[PDB]
């Protein structure tokens, strides 16, 4: 079945809140969340429901915007770069599992371009 979801808290990890990390939540994630193509990325891939029994055979560092949102809400990250790496893992996993031009990939590519637009300029 499905693996445990990625952690959204960790008391051994030091927490921080920066202007940039608040912006990644309130502006970047909250607007990506509203996109019509966001729904596949709002929660961990349910390989059992989706009948993708090889998914977690191939994807060993899963990530999703639901997990990122909870991390941001928990101040789980030390800096904005940690959060941006999670977004990139999410996108890269989708391009690894799937193939150019697949419906799910076109959705990921639309979100990625939007994501790149929004982090082009972060607050001070
Ligand atoms: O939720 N989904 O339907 C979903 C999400 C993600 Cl992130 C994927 O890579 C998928 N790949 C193939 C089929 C469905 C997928």
């Amino acid at each position: 079945m499905n693996p445990p979801p990625p952690e959204t808290s960790n008391p051994n990890k030091p927490k921080r809140q920066t202007n940039q990390l608040q912006y990644l939540l309130r502006v970047v994630l909250k607007t990506l969340w509203k996109h019509q193509f966001a729904w596949p990325f709002q929660q961990p891939v349910d390989a059992v429901k989706l009948n993708l029994p090889d998914y977690y055979k191939i994807i060993k560092t899963p990530m999703d915007m639901g997990t990122i949102k909870k991390r941001l809400e928990n101040n789980y990250y030390w800096n904005a770069q940690e959060c941006i790496q999670d977004f990139n893992t999410m996108f890269t996993n989708c391009y690894i599992y799937n193939k150019p031009g697949d419906d799910i990939v076109l959705m990921a590519e639309a979100l990625e371009k939007l994501f790149l637009q929004k982090i082009n300029e972060l607050p001070t």
